[PDB]
């Protein structure tokens, strides 16, 4: 089997991406942040705190005939950005894009953070990290990807996001016309549940590749790119008034700037994110201090290839018995 479903950013900036996802009998369509970086399937619902609830659409698990309570499991889960959300687990029906898993663990939740309630665009979450990070207690569950894997036509998914555009996310296949030239693969450690890996280094608009291992994350449900402050001090001080900011929390620059692009390196191939993509617009409405796509990961205690890295790729997620990423240019 195989799936394919389109994820679309939620705003003008590419905070974050959605995609439509099935869940129940009949078929209750939500509205998802695929996240490689958790483990957890969760949904706004009809158990979420009615005060935490600002116009997301909701899991009815009385709804769906196919719905069963997990009897005494639990959940609950924190994110690098502070958010949080916990509830308790049902088991239904769940497809992406046309491939359908039964028995996936749907958990629901009682209450989630401001900035959940605050985002009414996005109706959960659906992880794909190693099911290691899966926060049901006293039964760990499986992520979707884990569940659909055995029957998918291969052990793979893809993520190839857009920039302020549309993208794709496929399960079993990897589409030989989304990508150009070759995919490059690289190794991948599970020890912390993540899609870990080492870059072989970076280079900073037109000038020298600098030959560095960076060991970071693959992190779609991330929107910026985090990169040690070295790296970090080394692209803003090629952009003029540029300047880390406490009181912003990150690197600003003048709106007016032309910024360079960035690139990274995937083994002995490179791939470049143009400047623009590192532009996150004013730091407030009205502003002429514009936010910097790429920060410093001090502090966070891991490097995190997010959005803004993997928007510029193809990128294969290959879960086989020993895992792999690929990127591609495209
Ligand atoms: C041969 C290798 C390399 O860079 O040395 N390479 C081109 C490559 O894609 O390695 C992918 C891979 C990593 C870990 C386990 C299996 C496969
Ligand atoms: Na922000």
């Amino acid at each position: 089997s195989t799936g394919s479903a389109t994820t679309t950013p939620i705003d003008s900036l590419d905070d974050a991406y959605i995609t439509p996802v099935q869940i129940g009998t009949p078929a209750q369509t939500l509205n998802l942040d695929f996240d490689t970086g958790s483990s957890d399937l969760w949904v706004f619902s009809s158990e979420t705190t009615a005060s935490e609830v600002d116009g997301q659409t909701i899991y009815t698990p009385s709804k769906s005939t196919t719905a069963k309570l997990l009897s005494g499991a639990t959940w609950s889960i924190s994110y690098g950005d502070g958010s949080s959300s916990s509830g308790d687990v049902y088991t239904d029906t769940v497809s992406v894009g046309g491939l359908t898993v039964t028995g996936q663990a749907v958990e629901s939740a009682k209450k989630v953070s401001s900035s959940f309630t605050e985002d009414s665009t996005i109706d959960g979450l659906l992880g794909l990290a190693f099911s290691t990070l899966n926060t049901v207690s006293p039964t760990q569950q499986k992520t979707f990807f884990d569940n659909a894997k055995a029957s998918l036509d291969s052990p793979v998914f893809t993520a190839d996001l857009g920039y302020h555009a549309p993208g794709t996310y496929n399960f079993g296949f990897i589409d030989t016309t989304a990508y150009t030239g070759s995919i490059t693969y690289t190794a991948v450690s599970t020890k912390q549940g993540f899609w870990e890996w080492t870059s072989t280094g970076y280079a900073v608009g037109s000038g020298t590749f600098k030959s560095t291992s960076i060991d970071g994350i693959a992190d779609t449900g991330t929107t910026l790119l985090y990169l040690p402050a070295t790296v970090v001090s080394a692209y803003w001080a090629q952009v003029s008034g540029a300047k880390s900011s406490s009181s912003v929390g990150g690197y600003v620059f003048p709106c007016s700037a032309t910024l360079p692009s960035f690139t990274f390196g995937v083994g002995s191939a490179r791939i470049v994110i143009p400047g623009d993509y590192i532009d996150f617009g004013p730091i407030s409405t009205g502003s002429s201090s514009c936010f910097g796509g790429i920060q410093s990961s001090a502090g966070i205690g891991i490097n995190i290839f997010g959005d803004v890295a993997l928007k510029a790729a193809f990128v294969v997620f290959n879960g086989a018995t020993t895992p792999t990423l690929g990127f591609a240019s495209k």
